[PDB]
Parts: C-alpha cells; structure tokens; sequence
C-alpha cells in the first residue's frame, strides 16, 4: 500500500453529484487520460482484448467520468505503434466495445483526442512516409533528439498554415466518429509538451506568422481547434487540458515568469466563447506558481489532476473551489476500486511503474480490489 | 467609531519588521496614496501650513512606509488644480518640508507620481492652454464626460509617440527631483483608469500602432516609463500600483475575462526585469470591490476575480490595499502571504495613529466622506489620536 494516512473522502465536496456537459457524474473522482501502450500494431487498434476490462474495473463505481487514454486523431498525428487511433473504421469499431463495457456500468467515457508533434519517434514516422512536425524547423527537444531526428533522414518540420488546417479536420473528424461510436465527449489534448503546448510555449514557437510572435497568436492553433471542435460536437461535448507548470517535453513551466499570462489569455478566451453561449464541459489542469489564477477566468469546472493519491487533505481543500473535479492518474492504474477506496478510506494499492507502458496484461488488469488484496 | 469589534494585529507578520527598497520597515501598515485636493492653485503647490502636519501626523509610528498622494510630474499630467506637482522649484520647496517631518518621524515617504489622461477635467487644462489626453482620440469615458471636453473646445486627443516620449521624459524628472528633495522613492501610478491604465486596458485602446491591439502593446507605455524610471533613480526606488478589477474611470474590471492575463503579461515583464537585476522595491495592487449584492446569480460569478494570481509570478514585495479596516482575520491571512504589505485607505485618513490602533486593537474613528477633497484643514489634521475611554 502507498505511504499515507488515508482519510475517508466520502463527506466531502468529492463524493457531491454534478453534471459535467451531458453527464450526471454521482461523484468528482476522475480517471484521467493515461498512456498504458497496450494497443495492437499495426494500425493502432484498441486492444479490446485487454482493453475492455481494464476500463471495466475503472468504471465500476457508477456516475464516473472515464477520459481515455491519449488517442491518435490520424496517422500524422501519431509516432507510437502501441498507442490507439479513432479515425479508422477497425480502431472505431474497437473503441465502441469499450465504451459500451462503461456505460454497463452506468459511467462516462471522453476520448481524449492526442496529437504528437516533436515528440513522436522520427524513425517510426519515416517508417511511414510521415511527416516529424512542429512549430518550428529548428527548436528541438534537445540534442538527442535532433540526432535521433537526422539519424531518421526526417528533420524537424515546422508546419505550414495549410498543414495546421488538415490537423484541425483531423481533430473534428476524429471528434465526430468519437461521438458517433457512443463517446459521451472528447478532450482537447494541449498538455504535456504535445503538439499544441509545442504552438503555446515561446521556448518551442518563435515562428513569425500568425501561429507565433505573441500570446495570442501562440494561442491562435489551440483556439481554432477548440472552435472547429466545439462547432462539431457541441461545446458540451468538448474539454481541453493544459499543464502551465509542465516542463515534460522541454516546456517552459514557472522558469519562464510570463508562462502564466500564455494560460490566463487562453482560458480568458475559453471564457469569453462561454459568455457568448459555447461553455466547455470543463478545464483540465495539471497540476505543479500554483493554479489558483483559474479561478479568477474561468466560471465553469474545473479537473485538477496531480498528486492527490499522497494528499486526502489538499484534495478534500481544492473540492471546496466552486465546481472542481479531482483527478487521480497514477493511484487509477493501480486501484481498479479506487472511488470506494477514496470514499472509505481505505489503503491504496502502490503503482509498479514498470508496467505502466508494457505491452501486457500484468499491470493493467490484474491490479486488485481491496478486498483481493488483503 | 467604526462599529465593529477591533483586533488585535502586533502578534501578525503584520507587526514583522521587512526590508522595501533602501528602507527598514518596523511593520507592515502601509498609508497608500490618497489624493486630499489641499494643494495651493495656482502653482498646484503643496499646501506646507496644513501638509507637513497632514503627513507629520501619519507617519507617528516609527518605521511607517507613507505613499504620498498621486502627484504631477508636469503641467500636462494635471488638470486638477488643488493637488500638487513635483517639477518647480515652489512645489519642491515645500515637499522637502514634508519629507524632512516624515524623516524626523523616523518613516519612509514614496512619491507617488500621477498622469490623469482623459480622468482630468478639460476645461481646467484648456485654460492653460493643455491638451486633454489618453490613449484615443474618440473612446470617452462617458457622454456626460465628452460633453465636458466639447463645450470647452478641448477634444480628446490620442497622443503621438514623441507625446508618449515626453510623459516618460516628465516621470524621469519628477522622479528625480524628487529623489533629490529627500523621497524615498516613486511609485508610478497605473492604475484607477488614469493615463496608464487607459493604455492597459482594451476598452479605452484601440490604436493601431505598437502601443495597441494586443497584450504587449497596451503594456509598451508603462513598461517605457518602469524603465526609464528605473534606469534614473534604480529599481530600488521604483514601485507601480495596478488595479486589476478596478472599474473606476469606465475601465473593464473582471466583466471582461482577458483583464487577468493583461496583468499577468505586466508582471511577468517585470518579474523577468528582476531575474536579470532590476527588481522593483515592491507592486501595490487594489483589492476588488466589495461586489454589488443586487447583480443576478450569473453576473455575480462573472466579475469575481482576487489577486492572488500575483504570487504565481513575482517573487518580490506585494503591497494590498483594499477593505482591510474591517477586516483584521483577512489582513492577518494575506500577510502570512511572502512579503505582503497592507494598506489601509480611508482609515488613515481618519486615524492618525492608525498602527498603533490596529498594534493594540483599539477602536477605529470613523471617516467623514464630505471632507475628503475639501481645501480646509477640517477633516485633514483634525481626526485625533485615540483617546481613552473612561
Ligand atoms: C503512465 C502514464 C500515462 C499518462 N498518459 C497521459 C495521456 O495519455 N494524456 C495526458 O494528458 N496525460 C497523461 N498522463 C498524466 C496524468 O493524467 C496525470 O496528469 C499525472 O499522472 C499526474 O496525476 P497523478 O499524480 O495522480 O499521477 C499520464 C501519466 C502517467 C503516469
Ligand atoms: C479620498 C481618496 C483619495 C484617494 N486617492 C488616491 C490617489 O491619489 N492615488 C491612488 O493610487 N489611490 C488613491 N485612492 C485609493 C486608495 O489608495 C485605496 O486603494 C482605496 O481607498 C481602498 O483602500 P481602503 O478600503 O482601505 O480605503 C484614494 C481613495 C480615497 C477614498
């Protein structure tokens, strides 16, 4: 069991029913996108195999809201061979098995809609014809991935305006077929160094059009995004998650003291979308300056994922914010019961991080409930 | 008496020595600038007979940091008659007075130098042949405002950029002059809608030139005088006070969601001037208003914002001022913050002794609003010092 004093969340804010877009979630325990890498190559298939009872177990406390691992709204967006697609018909068809396995269990499924840029494998890429993108040529993760990227004859490629607008049909495409296949919404993923954090952060965009130069034209991709999404689906259906503090994919996080305007600005425009009638089911935060500052912008809910598991009492504090849900990422892998467990107070499982991205079954599934346990 | 019950501060980090700018604070009680319009016209000279004692009175407690009320640093900067300027020989004069009884007490004083734009009355400004500026020809601040302008011939003006380079040339001056008569430092004011915050915010700018349409344009003008202040006198020296939330001047406050992030942007520029060695002596911030119970359940939620923001950003001094009299549990909680100052308005106006009372938690006199900006010593050096009760 994990190191801790573990408190009984069930008469807090935590365990107090909300909607969340169209969902009456009957708690605020959230299972956030996690990256497990059990998907079939090729072509990026849900492992339905394995899959559906991993989201089975996770889903067992009904009224709770699931957000899938980072999935590929295309190829190009893409890199990872063991990472799931949702803009082919034989990912698609997985994906519903999956969604059906949680809403048995009366719970809620978001795909969390996941595109790469210079974090993907180049070699992988090249394997494939495709393209290693993003904002810039030039500004590479660090020396061994430019080595890597060179190695690969596939260079770091900053994208053209026309590129960015085939992404954004990708990301409303992959949005739709999502919905279509029963998904209850879909989240924005510009977290975590990925291709949009990549537009975002002045320490990986210095491009001189539109797409860089400023706060708001480093927002100017996301914003699109959201928008083109939003249109598709609905603004109901549709959540974004940023990380300010995130330096994970060599971002910038507090060392840069202008980070925080970068993120007030884009949540300022999220929330300016929701006074003219198109709110966002909700704002995922990652959490570290602290994330306080949303609270003063945004006037819809709010995720905050980080660090909980450990901290009963900083998350039993944060739920007293007006409408916040409390993730819980690593505790989630490795506590199938993790809702009861909160709500009790019972001990947690500890994680094994080496079969966090393993291909197998150990680690996924066979984590057990409480009661297995002892 | 102001009806509540008092409590004692001394116990607080309240009541903790701190270090701002060049300047050992005995505590963290600050008088932060209030305009009293006791000025001498013409000449905008300050008012020494009523003035000294004014000042001499507040700054009792030794070690007390006292921000002057806002001062012109030109002609041009005005349109007020009875407040004081800081450029003329007269005006310095009797400043050096008032510093000299500030310094005998033992206390800080910091100039806080004020450019009006359109919040000044363009009538006084026509009779001496000035402009009535901001950022904008045409954005008033009102109809009723517009009208004022018009019937005394004297049209908004939207300044050019050589307009814009000698406001920063007269903020050089007077902080240097002051600097010179004995001030401790300068607190460029750019808050409360006055010129620099007609730049700031959106709904009273919207140039197309690199002082508008975006963030880091409408924060050019204040950063231009931050650093020219800067380079003068030293960072040391130099303070600026933001009212995020204001709406004071017909500006946004929280109405409008991207208000935050133009704060944010400031900060972190200045923030990032500190990293690299300049870092000012500290950042006064206005506390939100206490809201309008009569606004819908919506518009409620809407306008709220705190200022808390600032903490994730600059890591130097803070100064809050804003409904702390009635309020000691809050004063208490926001000054276990890092390097938090508090200031407290009105009730210096109507305590002369205000560290001591909020030291011991004695009642508090209350202010009487009709002499606020009266040209009397009445409701000026006549609130007296806690007597006690039989
Ligand atoms: C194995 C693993 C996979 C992850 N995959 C993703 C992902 O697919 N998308 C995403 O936004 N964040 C991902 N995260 C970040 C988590 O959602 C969460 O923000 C982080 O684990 C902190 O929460 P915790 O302290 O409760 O683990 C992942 C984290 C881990 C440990
Ligand atoms: C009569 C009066 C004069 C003021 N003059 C100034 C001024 O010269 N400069 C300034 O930045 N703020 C000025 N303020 C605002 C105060 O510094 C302070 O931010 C405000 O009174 C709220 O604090 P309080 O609740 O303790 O009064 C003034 C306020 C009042 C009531």
């Amino acid at each position: 069991y994990m190191n801790f004093d573990p408190k009984p969340l069930g008469d807090t804010n935590i365990f107090k029913p909300i909607k969340i877009g169209n969902n009456e979630l009957k708690h605020r325990v959230v299972m956030p996108a996690l990256t497990r890498m059990r998907a079939i190559a090729p072509g990026n298939i849900p492992n339905t195999e394995w899959a559906e009872e991993y989201y089975r177990q996770r889903s067992q406390y009904p009224g709770t809201l699931i957000i899938t691992e980072g999935t590929f709204p295309s190829a190009q967006s893409g890199g990872y061979p063991n990472v799931p697609g949702i803009w082919s018909k034989e990912q698609l068809a997985e994906w519903k098995k999956i969604f059906n396995a949680i809403h048995e269990n009366k719970s809620f499924v978001w795909v969390q809609l996941w595109v790469l840029g210079r974090q993907a494998w180049p070699e992988v890429l090249k394997k494939e014809g495709l393209r290693y993108d993003s904002a810039t040529d030039d500004l590479y993760m660090g020396e061994e991935e430019k080595e890597r990227a060179l190695k690969a004859n596939n260079p770091q490629h900053g994208i053209t305006k026309e590129e960015i607008k085939q992404y954004i049909k990708e990301y409303v495409d992959a949005a739709k077929k999502a919905i279509d296949a029963g998904a209850d919404g879909v989240q924005i993923h510009s977290a975590n160094g990925y291709l949009l954090n990549q537009f975002l952060d002045p320490i990986s965009n210095n491009r001189t059009d539109e797409y860089g130069g400023s706060i708001e034209n480093r927002a100017r991709f996301t914003l699109e995004v959201v928008d083109a999404v939003v249109d598709a689906v609905g603004a109901e259906r549709t959540s974004i998650r940023f990380s300010p503090y995130g330096t994970f994919g060599t971002m910038s996080g507090g060392e840069n003291p202008g980070i925080v305007a970068q993120y007030a600005y884009v949540i300022g425009e999220l929330e300016k979308r929701a006074r003219a009638g198109k709110r966002l089911a909700f704002i995922d935060l990652v959490e570290p300056g602290t994330n306080e500052f949303i609270y003063s912008i945004w006037k819809g809910p709010v995720l905050r994922v980080g660090n909980y598991a450990l901290d009963p009492d900083q998350a039993t504090l944060d739920s007293k914010k007006p409408n916040t849900l409390i993730g819980y990422g690593r505790s989630f892998i490795a506590n199938p019961d993790l809702v009861y467990r909160l709500e009790k107070g019972l001990p947690l499982n500890k994680y094994d991080r080496n079969t966090f991205y393993t291909f197998t079954k150990e680690g996924y599934t066979d984590y057990p409930s409480y009661e297995e346990s002892v």
